[PDB]
């Protein structure tokens, strides 16, 4: 199969850590008709390194854009509503992230932070490509982040709670 | 002083002997009025890491684009994320008593807005040259007037 996007974004870390040990790290994800998977980024030798997950594209049942958050760190704050840039930045579309994104499957949501909106849009639209015909879609989901043990939109503490928000229209 | 110019560049290191192959890392680039400096770009950390080198604007007698290798590998071959950290085709020159320093952009229009501020920032040097070597000085001489010394007066008459 052939790969039908690639690109660096941000990986909230899974845990099970109190005292907030959220982890956010940079990892390079890849996505074929078949898997959704992330490895480590070798910069210096300018390739992927080891591969640290995978998700069969067959078991995802949900891929949506995810309310962010209320006062997230320079790192991940939303820029400018002007632009005009015909040009990408090459520091910036490295080192900020501020769109977020989910992907739903059995292991609960798994949550990427994209550089820009247009990447995010791209990633979103590609992946409800590969999934339209899975047999466990869903129609419901839940708009914000699960934090210290509940999602911030329900308050429900299982992380496979059937969504709160029934989708688009 | 302000930072005017950020960027990750392929940078050649200087080679030893001219049987020597050539060895090219990547550096975060930043330039200021006064300096011109490189350091190891740490990406877990996602900023910068060791100081790998650093230029003094004032000694800086011209700036210019290369002719390119003519077979590059890949990594060198002639705006998407992956591409712009990851091949840097287009290469330019920072031309001192101490150099040349060779460095690779990813874009065209990184390496002008470069070539641009350099020759803004070394505006007022004393020792600006008015000629320049248009190619790389490769295995012992430079590939456009077979001079073997790096610091020989350029071969080509800068008409901008
Ligand atoms: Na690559
Ligand atoms: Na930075
Ligand atoms: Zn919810
Ligand atoms: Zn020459």
């Amino acid at each position: 199969a052939a790969v039908i996007l690639e690109s660096i974004f941000l990986k909230r870390s899974q845990q099970k850590k109190k005292t907030s040990p959220l982890n956010f790290k940079k990892c390079l994800f890849l996505l074929t008709v078949h898997k959704l998977s992330y490895y480590e980024y070798d910069f210096e030798r300018g390739r992927r390194g080891s591969k640290k997950g995978s998700i069969d594209v067959e078991k995802i049942t949900c891929v949506e854009t995810v309310v962010p958050e209320k006062n997230p760190p320079p790192e991940r704050q939303i820029p400018r509503r002007g632009e005009e840039s015909s040009e990408m930045e090459q520091i910036s579309i490295i080192e900020r992230f501020p769109y977020p994104f989910q992907v739903v499957y059995d292991e609960g949501p798994l949550y990427v932070f994209s550089p820009t909106e247009e990447l995010r849009k791209r990633w979103i639209h590609q992946l409800k490509n590969v999934i339209r015909y899975n047999s466990d879609l869903v129609q419901k989901y839940h708009p914000c982040f699960w934090i210290d043990g509940q999602y911030l939109c329900c308050s429900q503490t299982a992380k496979n709670a059937m969504g709160c928000q029934i989708l688009e229209n």
